[PDB]
């Protein structure tokens, strides 16, 4: 529910493009999350940019790299700027009729496993803030953020505007990457090491962010992971040599045409049923996230739904604990919740206790 304008710094816009957004004197892509990129590629916004000469939009290479490979951003070209990770770099901010100048110094820092995605640490004249984006570190990782810190202590933060997708007490804790990935890697192993012939569907919907798993599985296994779409990874050739458009595969990540509803599919996406008359020995595993209260300890990441099929815990986003963990590190003055799981009301309060505020 963030709407792309933070309170301190209304003439820029973040992951969201359309209404005020329209009149922003420079956009941000944490990543290319179909949630962040909304009126991306609007004609009202084709319409402003014609009129609108020096807006550029900002954000990591691996975004930037991503973006260009789709035709229908390509009008941005021209005005695309990257940012390198973990390196300040002063923006200039042109008022188009009155000429105000406005200069702000952004920061990009990693914000988990997806390709390209950062969050965006904003200083300026009227105070710093941080937007995460979606985001999931591991231990320690903000807290080993140099440029988080300022003389040993953490920066003063003014606001933090972050992924509160599971910010309830409920969603407490969820198990970490490491123990998710091993999860899925023994699960996956246990079944194409059978036969030639075991095959595995990874049951992803998004067309965008799982490629982190793709490629440890890939990796591991020596196996590519076939997917409806690689071009976006043409010149990225540590992701794109993981993956491939070819079916004869043992590890499958393709992908229902979208309007097909979940209880039609009778086998892969791409029709492969057999190798040589043999039929293929297809699980399925759907990445799902799965937490535990705090008074409760964490079980399997693996959960058997059938006799050929499973859930496994997987997350783009922080736990409740990790959300608190990172809020009390970074101690703003105001948390604002990008994401509401309740409303705008018990979340803000949740957070307030953390807060200077
Ligand atoms: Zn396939």
């Amino acid at each position: 529910s963030f709407e792309g304008q933070m309170a301190e710094y209304p003439t820029i816009s973040i992951d969201r493009f359309d209404r005020e957004n329209l009149r922003a004197r420079a956009y941000f892509l944490s990543a290319c999350h179909k949630d962040h990129m909304k009126g991306l590629r609007a004609p009202t916004l084709k319409r402003r940019l014609e009129c609108s000469l020096k807006v550029y939009l900002y954000c990591s290479p691996v975004t930037k790299e991503l973006l260009l490979t789709s035709p229908k951003y390509r009008f941005w070209k021209k005005r695309i700027i990257s940012i390198e990770i973990e390196t300040p770099t002063q923006i200039s901010l042109v008022d188009e009729a009155s000429g105000e100048k406005e200069e702000i110094v952004v920061t990009l820092l990693p914000a988990g496993h997806c390709p390209g995605s950062v969050m965006f640490l904003f200083q300026g004249n009227n105070g710093t803030v941080l937007y995460t984006g979606d985001f999931r570190l591991a231990q320690g990782e903000a807290a080993r953020m140099e440029l988080l810190h300022s003389g040993g202590r953490v920066k003063d933060i003014q606001s933090v505007y972050l992924d509160t997708t599971f910010c309830d007490p409920r969603f407490y804790q969820i198990p970490s990457r490491e123990e998710c990935l091993s999860g899925v890697l023994e699960l996956v192993r246990s079944w194409i090491t059978r036969s030639p012939y075991h095959v595995v569907w990874l049951n992803c919907k998004a067309a965008y962010g799982y490629e982190y798993l793709f490629t440890n599985l890939s990796e591991e296994l020596g196996v590519q992971v076939h997917v409806n779409k690689l071009d976006m990874f043409r010149n990225m050739p540590e992701i794109l040599h993981h993956l491939t458009t070819d079916r004869n595969t043992q590890i499958h990540a393709c992908r229902h045409p979208k309007a097909e509803e979940y209880f039609q599919w009778s086998k892969l996406p791409c029709g492969i049923t057999s190798r040589n008359r043999i039929p293929l020995h297809i699980i399925s595993i759907k990445p799902s996230t799965m937490w535990f209260g705090e008074r409760s300890r964490k079980t399997n990441v693996i959960v058997r739904t059938g006799e050929s099929s499973y859930r496994a815990c997987f997350s783009f986003h922080s736990s409740y604990s990790e959300i608190k963990d990172f809020l009390s590190y970074l101690c703003p003055v105001n948390a604002y919740p990008n994401v509401i799981p309740t409303t705008m009301d018990k979340v803000v309060e949740i957070l307030k206790p953390l807060c200077r505020s």
